[PDB]
């Protein structure tokens, strides 16, 4: 029997990326374009690369707080 269990199948319990896609989309409208993340909202618009952010300010502290929040519930802040 596999009463150790050793493996766990998979592990998806980091993917911060992803809910910051879901939260920010469920409160702004945000759009996919040269594979970054734009955030719009109030003909405001931001950026999101690989690592770095540029765009509307207003926007850009909403996306840093929505960050670090969900940083903080997968990685723990």
């Amino acid at each position: 029997g596999s009463g150790l269990k050793t493996k766990s199948v998979r592990l998806s319990k980091m993917g911060k990326k992803e809910l910051l896609v879901s939260v920010l989309k469920n409160h702004f409208m945000v759009e996919k374009e040269n594979d970054d993340i734009k955030v719009m909202n109030g003909d405001m618009m931001a950026r999101i690369s690989g690592d770095g952010v540029t765009g509307d300010a207003g926007i850009v502290d909403k996306i840093n707080e929505c960050i670090k929040k969900i940083e903080a519930i997968y990685l723990r802040d």
